[PDB]
């Protein structure tokens, strides 16, 4: 059965690995619709899945957890710091994120975005490595931090950031290389969502036709049909780049998982959805960036 220990996976800084592959509760806006996409997603194998404080679907994704059958310890459960309420602090908010999804620690806990913290961001990434040191978060890290965000934090910091969840796709290939090459430098993974907007929010831009190119060569090396959307994932297998994903059918569910054991873009292949991705600007969410 699927886990995390026999599924591809990404090494962290910190030691610990985490799913190349995982399914994000995202904006739903039903916590109906919500427990059952996550039953969905672990049902076809997949064991990283990504919730956030700020949607309020943290108790449909800990159901479905209980609910599937497949042990805990089996699966990486991320979770997000959004807003610090009134009279609280960071502590509080994962301890109330732990009650909701039924668990006692998160495999990571990210800060989602430094917009909620003007003028705390030391003081609030102080308080996560405290979390990290108390046994309820094994691997902490940030989302949508820029580089002079992560320097902000870097300064004075006992652990450096595991992981930054970024918007990353082909249409923001360029104007993310100074923060991708940050990361780089200090070892932070990066972890993609919104890897398929090209195709799903600007189809017919440049990319579309490299992507039908390298679909068809993929395919017929791996002897089954491959979409430009399975391509966009190796895309971001081929970086070492988690691909956090959120659609629920279970036929794409199926695709994205084969994604995961397809064979590999070539350098030529990546170099040219580079180029062409390059070619245009599309940055959907975090327009803080821009």
């Amino acid at each position: 059965s699927r886990s995390i220990m026999s599924s591809l996976s990404i090494t962290l800084n910190d030691g610990s690995k985490i799913p190349w592959l995982g399914f994000g509760t995202g904006t739903a806006l039903y916590t109906k619709d919500a427990e059952q996409d996550v039953l969905r997603a672990i049902a076809n194998g997949i064991v990283h899945l990504d919730g956030a404080q700020v949607y309020g679907n943290e108790d449909s994704l800990g159901a479905a957890i209980a609910a599937s059958g497949k042990p805990r310890q089996s699966l990486y459960v991320t979770t997000k710091l959004a807003a610090v309420p009134a009279g609280q602090n960071v502590r509080d908010t994962l301890v109330t994120s732990l009650k909701k999804l039924k668990l006692q620690y998160v495999d990571l806990f990210l800060i989602h975005t430094p917009e909620q913290h003007q003028g705390n961001l030391k003081s609030v990434w102080k308080q996560v490595e405290e979390l990290q040191k108390e046994g309820l978060a094994k691997s902490i890290g940030v989302s949508n931090f820029r580089v002079q965000d992560l320097e902000e934090i870097l300064d004075g910091a006992s652990v450096v950031p595991a992981v930054n969840q970024i918007e990353y796709h082909p249409y923001v290939f360029k104007a993310d290389q100074p923060v991708i090459e940050y990361m780089k430098k200090k070892n932070i993974v990066p972890t993609s969502y919104g890897g398929l907007t090209p195709i799903v929010r600007f189809k017919g831009g440049p990319v579309d036709p490299v992507l039908a190119s390298i679909a068809s060569r993929v395919g017929t090396t791996a002897g089954q049909s491959v979409s430009e959307g399975q391509v966009l994932q190796l895309w971001l297998r081929a970086k070492g780049i988690p691909a956090i994903t959120t659609s629920s059918k279970e036929e794409r569910i199926k695709e994205y998982l084969a994604t995961e054991t397809l064979p590999g873009l070539t350098p030529a292949e990546v170099q040219a959805i580079d180029e062409a991705g390059s070619k245009a600007h599309h940055r959907v969410f975090s327009k803080f960036w821009d």
